[PDB]
């Protein structure tokens, strides 16, 4: 069938800056609640450590209203051609993670979209509302969408944060270490 091959040489995060190195660059409608996004490194103030990738040094803060972003992924330009997304639809594995302060809660929502050359949903991934765990801990969300069928073209990736005390400030989820690939 094979295959295997092509989806394994092209495998590779396909979301550009899930850590916040480049700032606020490859996302777009970007949703500034309250004080905005703001980028912060590695251990937050009252946040725990992330044991995981060492490789990743900072995540993004979300404020005291709805801070939203998103990427959307062209999969033709990332090298997945038209019959093999029609026709092996490989699977197309999402994942995301999220923490909060230890002096104050925090919300988090991630909703992610396989969508067609016209932006017709074909797949959807949603989380509601998610209470991000009160000590602190970091949360990996995880996702994989197969047996979609035909017609996929792009995945919209797009999630969220706020806090749960009102604070001028970045009191909301953390979001850091986002990843969408092709999985072989
Ligand atoms: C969105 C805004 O303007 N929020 C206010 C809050 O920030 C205030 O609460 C206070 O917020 C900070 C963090 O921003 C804390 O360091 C502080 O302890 C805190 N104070 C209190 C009494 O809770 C707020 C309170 O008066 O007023 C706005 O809600």
């Amino acid at each position: 069938g094979s295959h295997f091959y092509f989806l394994s040489k092209r495998r590779r995060n396909l979301l550009r800056n899930p850590a916040g190195e480049e700032d606020l660059e490859g996302w777009s409608d970007v949703e500034h609640g309250g004080d905005g996004w703001k980028v912060e490194e590695l251990p937050g103030d009252n946040g725990v450590e992330f044991t995981q990738d060492d490789s990743v040094k900072k995540y993004f803060a979300s404020s005291f209203e709805w801070c939203r972003k998103a990427q959307v992924i062209d999969l033709q330009a990332e090298g997945y051609w038209e019959e093999l997304l029609d026709t092996t639809q490989p699977a197309i594995v999402v994942k995301d993670w999220y923490s909060g302060r230890t002096d104050a809660g925090s919300l988090y929502e991630l909703t992610v979209r396989l969508l067609s050359e016209n932006e017709d949903v074909l797949a959807e991934f949603a989380t509601g509302q998610v209470a991000v765990p009160e000590d602190g801990s970091w949360m990996e969300i995880s996702h994989t969408f197969i047996d979609y069928g035909p017609g996929v073209r792009f995945v919209r990736f797009e999630h969220g944060g706020q806090d749960s005390v009102y604070w001028k400030g970045w009191f909301g989820a953390r979001v850091t270490n986002s990843s969408v690939w092709v999985e072989p």
